[PDB]
């Protein structure tokens, strides 16, 4: 299965930190990464006096079920991160999210696929569009028809 996943750190220098994230997903058991999208440069959705955020894509081949895939994320974000990820609205020292599980619909307690709100946000659309242009949600939505539609702001690579 094809699983793609959503990287945000908003560490003032993030790249060691999201390079430990990165390696720690391509040793999760039954998994590799694929693809990497480039590092983009991202303004605070909240309080814009935080530091940038540091978002990215992540296509990770996989033959976990998405709820044990979950397991490893979560495991991943407390080793790697700390209680800054869960500021509402930042800071975030390591988000991973689970935005598409092969063509699969999951709406259980612990995981809403595809994520619950990536269409509203341009900084886990545009890094997906880069490694995935051509990508069809499991409804027949596209990709690239959602950043026609909203016409979200093109990111800076970091
Ligand atoms: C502060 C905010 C909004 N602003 C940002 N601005 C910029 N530029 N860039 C960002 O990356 C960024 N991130 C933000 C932020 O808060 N991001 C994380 C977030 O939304 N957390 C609340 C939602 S959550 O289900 O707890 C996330 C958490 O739920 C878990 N999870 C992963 N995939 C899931 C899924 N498909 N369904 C359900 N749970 C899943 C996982 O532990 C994840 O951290």
């Amino acid at each position: 299965t094809v699983a793609y996943i959503a990287i945000g750190s908003n560490l003032a220098s993030p790249l060691e930190q999201v390079n430990a994230a990165l390696k720690a997903l391509g040793d999760i058991p039954e998994s590799h990464i694929l693809t990497v999208s480039s590092f983009y440069r991202t303004p605070p959705l909240g309080p814009q006096d935080q530091p940038d955020y540091l978002n990215a894509a992540v296509a990770l081949e996989t033959s976990l079920a998405p709820e044990e895939l979950l397991n490893h994320t979560q495991r991943i974000e407390l080793q790697q991160g700390r209680v800054r990820k869960a500021e509402r609205w930042g800071p975030r020292t390591l988000d991973l999210d689970i935005m598409l599980f092969g063509n699969e619909v999951i709406n259980t307690e612990r995981l809403t696929v595809p994520h619950y709100d990536m269409k509203n946000r341009g900084f886990m659309l545009w890094p997906l569009f880069e490694i995935a242009p051509e990508l069809v949600f499991p409804d027949g939505e596209m990709l690239r028809q959602i950043l026609h539609t909203r016409a979200f702001d093109k990111l800076n690579k970091w």
